C-alpha cells in the first residue's frame, strides 16, 4: 500500500495472508468456511493465516489453516485479466472472536464517488512505512468514463477503477487478492494496474457485486 497509514490493530478482522513458504497474496474471510481472493493468485494448495497484524512476529491472536479446495472462476482470461476472482474452502472452520470476524457480501453495487478502504502487506515505496505491519488507505470509486479513458478498450463489465488520477496513493504488488470495503461490505478485490501510484494510471479492481450468483451457488457445496 503506497501513501497510506498503519491500520489500528485488528480493525480489519476479515483480512487474511496466503502463504506458500512466504506471504504472496491477500484475501477476505466471508464466513467460517470460505475465503475470497484473486484468480491470478492461484496455487493448488495454500496455508491461510488469520488474526494477523505483524506477519513476522508471533502475537498470540493467529490461526493457521490449510485449504481443502481452491476454485478459480471458470471464465478467467489473461488477455485482459478478466473475471479475476477465486474461492478457497478451509479444511476446518475458523473460530470467530475479537481478532477474527467475516465481512458481508454486497447488497448492491456501489456508485461512483463512494469512499472505501483497501488494506494489505504489499510494497509501500516509503522509507518510514513498514510493510510487515498491516497498512490501510481510503480511496474513492471513479466513473466508467475516466476508467476507460486511462486504459482504452481494456475495461470489462467485471472491473472498476478506484484511487486518484494525480497519483501518489494506490495498492501495489503484494496487495493482490485483498479487500476493498465500502459501507461495511466487500465491493472489490485487488487485481491489476500499470505500475503503482503513477499519475494517469489508477488501480483496477474485480467488481464483486456482479458475481453474487456464482459465489452463493458455489458455496452451497461442502
Ligand atoms: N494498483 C495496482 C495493483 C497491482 C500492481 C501490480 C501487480 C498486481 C497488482
Ligand atoms: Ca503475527
Amino acid at each position: 500500500i503506497v501513501g497510506g497509514y498503519e491500520c489500528k490493530p485488528y480493525s480489519q478482522p476479515h483480512q487474511v495472508s496466503l502463504n506458500s513458504g512466504y506471504h504472496f497474496c491477500g484475501g477476505s474471510l466471508v464466513n467460517e468456511n470460505w475465503v475470497v481472493s484473486a484468480a491470478h493468485c492461484y496455487k493448488s494448495r495454500v496455508e491461510v493465516r488469520l488474526g494477523e497484524h505483524n506477519i513476522k512476529v508471533t502475537e498470540g491472536s493467529e490461526q493457521f489453516i490449510s485449504s481443502s479446495r481452491v476454485i478459480r472462476h471458470p471464465n478467467y482470461s489473461s488477455y485482459n485479466i478478466d473475471n479475476d476472482i477465486m474461492l478457497i474452502k478451509l479444511s476446518k472452520p475458523a473460530t470467530l472472536n475479537t481478532y477474527v470476524q467475516p465481512v458481508a457480501l454486497p447488497t448492491s453495487c456501489a456508485p461512483a464517488g463512494t469512499m472505501c478502504t483497501v488494506s494489505g502487506w504489499g510494497n509501500t515505496m516509503s522509507s518510514t512505512a513498514d510493510s510487515n505491519k498491516l497498512q490501510c488507505l481510503n480511496i474513492p470509486i471513479l466513473s466508467y468514463s475516466d476508467c476507460n479513458n486511462s486504459y482504452p478498450g481494456m475495461i470489462t463489465n467485471a472491473m472498476f477503477c478506484a484511487g486518484y488520477l494525480e497519483g501518489g496513493k494506490d495498492s501495489c504488488q503484494g496487495d493482490s487478492g485483498g479487500p476493498v470495503v465500502c459501507n461495511g461490505e466487500l465491493q472489490g478485490v485487488v487485481s491489476w494496474g500499470y505500475g503503482c501510484a503513477e499519475p494517469g494510471n489508477p488501480g483496477v479492481y474485480a467488481k464483486v457485486c456482479i458475481f453474487n450468483d456464482w459465489l452463493t451457488s458455489t458455496m452451497a457445496s461442502y
